[PDB]
């Protein structure tokens, strides 16, 4: 037996509630995409359809095929009495061909006239209902308990849903255990990517999921008893003592240092986990990380050529009668200075198939579903394309999708004589020689803002490995403080492409005096003031603490009075219920992006965002070129400065004239 999940997914083709997709004679293919977890087995597959055929098609000579993976298992011909009203459709699918990946697509073949039919006509059309999709039930399988498939039993990069793995601790962690948990949590985030993370911690209890257990040979979580003492950090894959269906991950050691060493090995040496009970003895770094070298972010040392931006094999080309929209996902750091009116040029060298005659076909480059510019598609077949695309996103993932719109050439040809021909298809490819320029750009941005932090985590992800980062926690943190820390570092790890293994966590504010690093505030300050006046009072309340040493959830960020070059970030609450709603506010991207300014108070109903305090700037741009931007805004003042220089020239000329006369 075992637990089973009954998932329900609709057609992969876009179908907004305003209007569902229609299978016409020009595009009769509708594909459904799903993936397996490499651990579940399909027990019962069911497919439901609600189709309404037009009454202008022959019943017998019109059918639709159902494909699971390049094969058919049944057809559903339309009867004479079915052409008018809607009817349900039940089609079982044999669960034998579902190994790891399937493309369930349906094709429509129909006929409306015998002696002469016109392809891609309007009189024939098919549409499906809203509730039309596969109904397959998964089933948990007994894994062979092998550690070589890391991290497949914990996180398989094949699901479209967010993961949720708890991290049970030994109870009341200390200064030497929090940092190791952050390192492991961050490495999951660097692998989670856009799927999202959720890390609910526990204490002295074991859940019914694939959790992770931490032990230091002392104060074991009341189920690791009778285990002999270990002389080395041992990582096992023991199962749940009550049911052998979930897989845990215990980490052993002798003290705080031992567990930290084991955690670093997991996040770095993931390619040599063999068998079971893998031990690590010596893992040390050799070289630091160059600034702004996150794998997800595009590098600026030399212009890239879409070589590492493919992240797929058959993405830069399309085929078939209707070519698909080729898209490229790119992320850029938010440090690119604005107010330059320059843009980013392109060097696209796409090649296509020669059309027969001048069909006036056009190709348009779209950006975030917005029309930008269209070109011609005739070469009497390779065309150089240079364009500076404005209006980027600067922090969020912005796509550069563009499609190839082709009209049917010679639809009927002759009207008096019936002509029938097979539909001809064509291919298209963009090429890997197209480059974009990021050679010499300067880093400059107003620092006291949370939009950059909420989109890319700039105030903390300056270094890929987080060489300088200071986090403070109250003594003996409860579930809330650990829960909000693990998600936050995972958010930083998710945006970047390298786990944070060099960060540190302290327990008091005495060690941060004079330190040149990234100060981060997590926990709770005295919260007693009324709801009316948190806009201004909280500004000095947190500042007074940094210098020396129906719930509320406020995130703030201001200048750190230690270096005048780094930003502090503070997360405050009053009740554990506040932490839970604060985490839910940042986990989802639906409303988290709607957060700008310094102070962002989280309320039960809505989010009130405002900007207060004195702003400042970050980065190191040439001071000589700074005046160029300042003089740009002041047009009248620039003329006055030139006039003053010209007026002073006359005084020098008068003195020169007197000197010339005396000469």
């Amino acid at each position: 037996n075992g637990p089973s999940r009954d998932v329900k997914l609709t057609f992969a083709q876009i179908a907004p509630p305003p209007g569902s997709m229609v299978l016409r004679g020009i595009n009769p293919n509708g594909s459904i995409e799903f993936g397996m977890r490499s651990d579940e087995v399909v027990t019962k597959a069911m497919l439901n359809l609600e189709y309404t055929p037009s009454p202008s098609l022959l019943p017998v000579q019109s059918q639709l095929k159902v494909y699971l993976n390049d094969e058919l298992m049944g057809v559903l011909p339309v009867t004479k009495e079915q052409l008018g009203k809607k009817t349900l459709a039940q089609m079982p699918i044999n669960p034998l061909f579902i190994s790891d990946f399937n493309r369930v697509r349906l094709e429509f073949v129909g006929h409306y006239q015998d002696v002469c039919e016109k392809p891609a006509s309007t009189t024939l059309w098919l549409d499906v209902g809203r509730s039309s999709g596969l109904d397959l039930t998964y089933q948990t399988l007994n894994v062979k308990n092998d550690l070589s498939h890391f991290p497949v039993p914990f996180f398989d990069p094949s699901d479209n849903r967010t993961n949720t793995l708890p991290m049970v601790f030994a109870g009341a962690p200390d200064v030497g255990l929090q940092q190791a948990s952050a390192i492991v949590a961050s490495w999951f985030g660097s692998r989670s990517g856009w799927r999202g993370q959720n890390f609910p911690v526990l204490y002295n209890q074991l859940p019914d999921r694939n959790a992770i257990v931490f032990a230091t040979n002392d104060k074991r979580p009341d189920f690791l008893r009778d285990h002999p003492a270990v002389k080395a950090p041992v990582i096992e894959m023991i199962n749940h003592p009550q049911n052998p269906y979930v897989k845990l991950l215990v980490v052993f050691g002798r003290d705080d240092k031992d567990l930290l060493q084991a955690a670093k090995g997991i996040a770095q040496g993931n390619i040599l986990f063999r068998g079971e009970s893998v031990v690590v003895n010596e893992v040390k770094p050799l070289l630091p990380r160059k600034p702004y070298d996150a794998p997800n972010w595009v590098r600026t040392d030399r212009p890239v050529t879409f070589g590492e931006l493919k992240t797929y094999e058959e993405q830069l080309q399309s085929s078939g009668l209707e070519p698909a929209a080729i898209n490229v996902s790119l992320n850029l750091p938010p440090d690119l200075y604005l107010m330059r009116s320059t843009g980013i040029d392109m060097d696209i060298n796409y090649r296509y198939t020669m059309p027969p005659v001048k069909d006036s076909s056009r190709m348009d480059i779209s950006l975030n579903n917005q029309f930008l510019q269209s070109f011609n598609l005739s070469s009497k077949l390779d065309g150089k394309t240079d364009v500076s695309i404005p209006a980027l996103k600067l922090g969020a993932t912005n796509q550069l999708r563009f499609d190839f719109e082709y009209m049917n050439p010679m639809p009927g040809g002759s009207v008096d004589n019936c002509i029938t021909f097979q539909p001809v298809q064509n291919h298209v490819v963009i090429g890997d020689d197209s480059t974009i320029d990021f050679s010499k750009y300067y880093h400059f941005i107003p620092m006291p803002d949370l939009r950059a932090f909420a989109n890319a985590g700039f105030p903390f992800s300056r270094m890929a490995d987080l060489s300088q980062t200071i986090t403070v926690m109250p003594k003996a943190p409860n579930e809330a403080q650990m829960e909000t820390l693990l998600n936050t570092v995972g958010f930083i790890g998710a945006q970047t492409g390298f786990p944070a293994i060099n960060l540190t966590v302290t327990d008091d504010g005495s060690t941060i005096q004079g330190k040149d690093a990234d100060i981060m505030i997590i926990g709770g300050i005295p919260d007693k003031l009324k709801d009316d006046k948190q806009i201004d009072l909280l500004v000095q309340a947190t500042e007074s603490w940094v210098k020396t040493p129906g719930a509320m959830a406020a995130v703030i960020g201001f200048q750190s009075p230690y270096n005048d070059q780094r930003s502090v970030i503070a997360l405050l609450a009053d009740s554990p219920r506040g932490y839970e709603m604060l985490n839910d506010a940042v986990n989802d991207s639906g409303k988290r992006a709607t957060m700008f300014g310094s102070v962002a108070v989280i309320r039960e109903s809505g989010i009130n965002s405002l900007r207060v305090g004195d702003v400042y700037y970050v980065g190191h741009l040439p001071w000589f070129e700074r005046v160029w931007y300042a003089l740009a805004n002041h047009p009248i003042l620039l003329a006055v400065l030139a006039a003053i220089s010209v007026i002073l020239l006359a005084w020098v000329l008068w003195r020169l004239l007197r000197i010339i006369s005396r000469r």
